[PDB]
């Protein structure tokens, strides 16, 4: 239940006083989330160097996580 959807305290999608948005978009704050909505499935969301999977995300995660 968490009720930060976001952690930006100048953005209008999600307002700071209660770090959560406005029921237009889907998130405030993000690496697989732009536009205040969710990035698509296979968002590279991060990249390292050896030979792995490149991350990506779920395509309805607004964030990415880490795994591997």
């Amino acid at each position: 239940g968490k009720e930060c959807d976001c952690s930006s305290p100048e953005n209008p999608c999600c307002d700071a006083a209660t770090c959560k948005l406005r029921p237009g978009a889907q998130c405030g704050e993000g690496l697989c989330c732009e536009q205040c909505k969710f990035s698509r499935a296979g968002k590279i969301c991060r990249i390292p160097r050896l030979d792995m999977p490149d991350d990506r995300c779920t395509g309805q995660s607004a964030d990415c996580p880490r795994y591997h």
